[PDB]
């Protein structure tokens, strides 16, 4: 086990301003923001994640764990933490994704969403997931909701709160593998299953898995050998890949690097693998912004 030498960056509240609430839920809320690095003359669009006035340590322990992980990852399809604020309750500052989470995005723009885009997102998500495997990280919460859109072409994974190192002792049932549901066993292969469902959400355009079904039931349903239905737009090949992710034997399940390859192939001839109406037709997209720089463009030594 190599040492983790990731730098953790501490940011003064003066450095950035919250502009809007992108989302609020539970303990904490997320704000669109602008961050200006000290003496740098760059403005970086950011999302700031903060919990409540309530500052309970247990909450803080959880947030910081999440920050730790985000600080430690560097991939194009993985979200990275820029810095943290220690003002009163802690805040996580990370690059902003203008178009939001993917799950919302498919639902909003389904009429204008191409097959090519869908296959690419699969490729990119598998790329992100493979990188986590490389770092021996298990996301343990893969879902469409946890995927964010920098641009229609570019997407990255997020929400590393449940993330853990492989083989470490240390709840979305529908996403969870069966082995995990019965025994709380998590592995990269468990992650792959969750990926399968994530793929299904996109194909199904944001439809909720196992809709109308109580979670307690789900374990039995999976036990029976029941699985999610093949989506209308899905070719047999694409669905078949999905089903492989839902195999009882985790080893039987496809590796993330294999998933990248297979979906890659399909993206070369997207129309053959997904059938969508008017696929060809579809196309997809404060005063001073001169200094604006994207987080990807903004780099620091090390
Ligand atoms: C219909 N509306 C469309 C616009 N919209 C939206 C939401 C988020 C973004 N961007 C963005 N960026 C970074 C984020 N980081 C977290 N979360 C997060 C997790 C860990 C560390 C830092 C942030 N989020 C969450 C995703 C949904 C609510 C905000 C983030 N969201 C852009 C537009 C809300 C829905
Ligand atoms: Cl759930």
């Amino acid at each position: 086990e190599a040492p983790n030498q990731a730098l953790l960056r501490i940011l003064k509240e003066t450095e950035f301003k919250k502009i809007k609430v992108l989302g609020s839920g539970a303990f904490g809320t997320v704000y669109k923001g602008l961050w200006i690095p000290e003496g740098e003359k760059v403005k970086i669009p950011v999302a700031i994640k903060e919990l409540r006035e309530a500052t309970s340590p247990k909450a803080n322990k959880e947030i910081l764990d999440e920050a730790y992980v985000m600080a430690s990852v560097d991939n194009p399809h993985v979200c990275r933490l820029l810095g943290i604020c220690l003002t009163s309750t802690v805040q996580l500052i990370t690059q902003l994704m203008p178009f939001g989470c993917l799950l919302d995005y498919v639902r909003e723009h389904k009429d204008n969403i191409g097959s090519q885009y869908l296959l690419n997102w699969c490729v990119q998500i598998a790329k992100g997931m493979n990188y986590l495997e490389d770092r021996r990280l298990v996301h343990r919460d893969l879902a469409a909701r946890n995927v964010l859109v920098k641009t229609p072409q570019h997407v990255k994974i997020t929400d590393f709160g449940r993330a853990k190192l492989l083989g470490a002792e240390e709840v979305p049932i529908k996403w969870m593998a069966l082995e995990s549901i019965l025994h709380r066993i998590y592995t990269h292969q468990s992650d792959v299953w969750s990926y399968g469902v994530t793929v299904w959400e996109l194909m199904t355009f944001g439809s909720k898995p196992y809709d109308g079904i109580p979670a307690s039931e789900i374990s039995s349903i999976l036990e029976k050998g029941e699985r999610l239905p093949q989506p209308p737009i899905c070719t047999i090949d694409v669905y078949m890949i999905m089903v492989k992710c839902w195999m009882i034997d985790a080893d039987s399940r496809p590796k993330f690097r294999e998933l990248i390859i297979e979906f890659s192939k399909m993206a070369r001839d997207p129309q053959r693998y997904l059938v969508i109406q008017g696929d060809e037709r579809m196309h997809l997209p404060e005063e001073d912004m001169d200094d604006v720089v994207d987080a990807d463009e903004y780099l620091i030594p090390q």
